[PDB]
């Protein structure tokens, strides 16, 4: 009854904006752990006999192509290949889907080494579900190869000067609202709005990662041909960001 | 033979007070804020904890989050995932909208509106509804201070001019869209039956007897909604008048 | 023997709306029986040694403010009073919606007490679903606070002269498709015919009640302010029902 | 396996019109004998002290207004109209549906002795599941009170000339398609197709009934206002018929 | 490998389009043996003993007016006729829709004696469903009371000259647009496209039937007014065809 | 620790273009090896009787009139045609729908052995679910026979010149889109896009095989009349395409 003066005294108390951001990136959506993946790839893989960095690549490739669920793919696939991904399921654990944050999946071992993704993705853009061909006829020009993957969303700096990361971020959203549509065909027959609204939240905590510095974002995205070495986006980024904010 | 019983019904003391004293006392109310804060207090001394700064905790938890602990959980940085739950320890803490002594992540925000009033002027843009968005639906730079049903506690309805019902339309400028994003049900849905389904809980918290007529008074304007002379900001009466076109 | 000399004849069979209607009245849809109500409120509340006339109108404020489910409207109610509705779920044997005929309900105590219940809303009127204010602006005056609650159709006598009965109930009208857009937020998309259409046949029910007489119906419109002893209708009564019409 | 011979050898086989047509007669779709109807009200009336002819009123009436279930509407109903009913179900052994032929239901007395129902449709149009109004929004005119029941389908003649009769049982049509919806609102998802069905063929029965001579069903619709002396029918049957073609 | 080039080989493998027609045929969507049917009554009718060819007759006529629900028919229907056709479904063991091969239906009688089911439909062609009138009316002309049942598929020839088989089994199709529409109101709502083929795979089947031969069914369409003895169709079938055409394409 | 290091040391890290699309023809989808049921049915159909080759046929037909489910076609079939097809279930193996690789099924047959089930088509077009007058209906034109099965995806070039082979494709997607909604009514309420997409992923495995070369498929697609020596794409084709380009 007189829990009225406590109430109110919280009206004064500290409500700085250093601890309670630091409070909100800590309870931030974290699918799962980039540190905690690379070390259970290396300490599972060299503890069993393996070439990891090697595994690590046809692991990245298979998820490019065949998606994410290890044990679905095998049952539609040569021999040939069915054998060495059952080894890759047997050796890392492989689950499907996003369990919890030490079960290494297809998808996170892509956006944990995303720097060889960036560049996998380089090479094999027409075996892709959304093939690049595609994307050049959906963007105004030739789509760029690096943003056909939601691990790319893991080296996109939005602190960049002038909201550069804003604009990529808007220009790897086009590639992302035809993967929804692809993956799920169940969201096709939604608008551009609704299928944005479905990885707004787990490619937000990609873009926002702790994993790699603010510097080694600006040396990723240099070597792979979004931005050069003035901070000047590509012709091919900026016109692909306008069609998808065309859609909202 | 029945009606002499039932007719005879029109002298009966139809006594002005005990009427309204049942009234009052059958009032929808979701939970006791008086009950709220004492539990939280003596779970929170009697498990040798700094209570304080766990609500602060549970506040900015619950505005970013929801009011699911046991699901923001299994999706979140172990780091962070760690201390939510310690807070599900100790202080009990359930989802949704149970019992009125179990102790749940809006009820927090609910409680201890004065500081979750504050919180929303720095977590603007890591809210379900980004400032920015409230910025864009409103004509002006919608107040940060609204951007949670637990606003509607502090509003005094009793206001002159019913100021209080301008404050109430402003905040349900906010509400419309909070509900149209935590239930994306309620999208296809236009504002009339969006507005239908908080007018009741939310009703409930503006006729709080918790804080008085001029505790809320203060608290309107320490944190912008209102000045010394009871007159609205203009960004609340241009949100009302834009909720009021719904 | 029998083919068609039986059958045939009926064409010159008597078919006069005096004695039909009486049978239709008779043969009429019956939600319960305010008789039925009213001795069983009587005797469980005797039986169970406690003051029923008090109880009667707790539960008739109760229902006035909350609806009708006694066991949801307890979950979010302050325990001092979940703690004495729980005692009328006991005594009473409350239930919910309109079940059987001898179930006592929140709806059918406010509506066999209609009395009482229609004094009680000259108090609590802005603590309704519909508040009395929202109602004065619907309304082109301040819209009758005796008919606001379904059991003011249960007073209402529709063989008054000059139809009078029928305007004081297209005037009862205006707040109920006002009140089932509000505990069903459904029909709120609805216009006003389609709403009208859901509540038309329980409320004809009360208006035909032979629970009450003409003579009885007669007092209570009078002394509530509906109507005067000259049976001329209120200003607020034919002006709340003239829009009704335009509906 | 000369099974082949014999089924070929059926050309030669009898089938004269008549006796066919005799057999038909056994088959076709019967409810119930409105014969029979009478004759068990008419006795089982007369061998109790009961009036059954007030009997047979109040037995359609009471199921123009509640319907076709006399025990379930006996629990809300006025003790005084509940009494009477019990009376009713126990000298005429009243039953609910559409069981046996020889078992007494509502819907067959007033189906039996309609040109009373028809008469009674004039009175209490406003009581009908299916009020007056209701039908006269739905229709461009004021629908006939007289068709405002399935029992009128009884004393439609469709070997009218001109083929009136069809005319007058599509115009009945627009009446049952809304009965339908409202008895049964499972039916009202359904559009006027598939409503339309579910009641032609025990419809078809009553148009085609032996009971009801075609002389005696031409002096049942002119007296009640249908058609007029000179077999043209009412402005209100054709401007109710061309709705419901407009619905098929 | 050489399985590449024993696959490629299959382009000179033979492939006749006489002996793949016997196994299209032969492998072919079959709902009864006619053959079955016809020595199950005679079988279980004189055994009895029946007048089975009275009661093929009566089976038939049950079968054009009330449908193929023996057990639901008689609940409404004369205690008259229900007792008879009680008996019906004790002596021939008479099931409802289509079940085993080896299990009578209704259906399935006026199917396999249709040469009396051509003959009936002469006569109760206001008592059916699809009255014959209502018929006369979608059609340009008198629609051949002859088509006015699914078992006329079982005797129509599709071999026949200058493929007048397609056009009578287009003028029969007419008729089973309707018939499906009455049988099963859901249909109503469907367009004469969507309703056409969920009977074209039955009827299909009493197309391609080897019960009667080619000439066989030359004489039962002879014999009903279909066609003449110069393989010339009816002006009625033509003009009911072009107009089952002019829905379906 | 430096886990961070690791990771960016993949960025001057051997990733070729050989290797990384010989994993992707190793893990491309690939439903049944042709290779294996040609072998399976070679190799079980001499070891019991047998005039295989007779048998590919029969079987063939037999997929392109009742599907896929040996075990249910059987019941409903002459048992002058249910003895033969009983005897195929047991030399051949033969399973329903797409299990194991090394199961022989009667879909698998048509497409492994499709030079001659694009010769049958031509025959049988009125015994398929999709008839061959239906697909004239809703092409402008007399669709090609040849296109009338899925195995017919097994041998068309996506490497032709002009994209003629994406060309075919579309025009082939004409009929899928038709025959995916017969053999299965419940897409028939989905518009062609979602029922273009049910198939998308197992034709396009038929249409990137490894057994056929280019030059086979180009001696295939000349010999039945998709194409000419000029690989000039039919009047038929082109036009079933740009239909399936407007859904």
């Amino acid at each position: 009854e007189n829990y009225r003066d406590i109430a109110l005294a919280f009206l004064d108390e500290s409500a700085d904006s250093g601890t309670i951001n630091a409070w909100v990136n800590e309870f931030a959506y974290q699918g799962f752990d980039p540190k905690r993946i690379v070390q259970l790839v290396k300490e599972r893989g060299t503890a069993k006999g393996r070439d990891w960095k090697k595994d690590v690549k046809m692991m990245i490739v298979l998820n490019l192509v065949r998606g994410n669920k290890p044990e679905a793919m095998m049952k539609k696939m040569s021999e040939k290949g069915a054998s060495i991904v059952a080894n890759l399921i047997s050796v890392y654990q492989l689950k499907e889907g996003n369990p919890g944050r030490d079960t290494i999946t297809l998808s996170r071992v892509s956006a944990a080494f995303v720097p060889w993704t960036v560049q996998a993705l380089r090479v094999l853009s027409e075996s892709l579900p959304v093939s690049g061909t595609t994307m050049d006829a959906i963007a105004g020009v030739t789509y760029p190869r690096a943003m056909m993957h939601p691990s790319f969303a893991g080296i996109i700096d939005l602190d960049l000067p002038n909201g550069a990361g804003a604009t990529i971020a808007d220009a790897h959203g086009l590639f992302m609202i035809e993967f929804s549509k692809t993956i799920n065909p169940s969201l096709r027959t939604k608008q551009a709005n609704e299928v944005a609204a479905t990885f707004e939240k787990p490619n937000m905590a990609a873009m926002s990662g702790r994993f790699f510095t603010r510097e080694d974002k600006k040396k990723l995205l240099i070597a792979v041909g979004i931005i050069d070495e003035d901070l000047v986006l590509a012709s091919a980024v900026v016109r692909s960001a306008e069609k998808y904010r065309a859609k909202v």
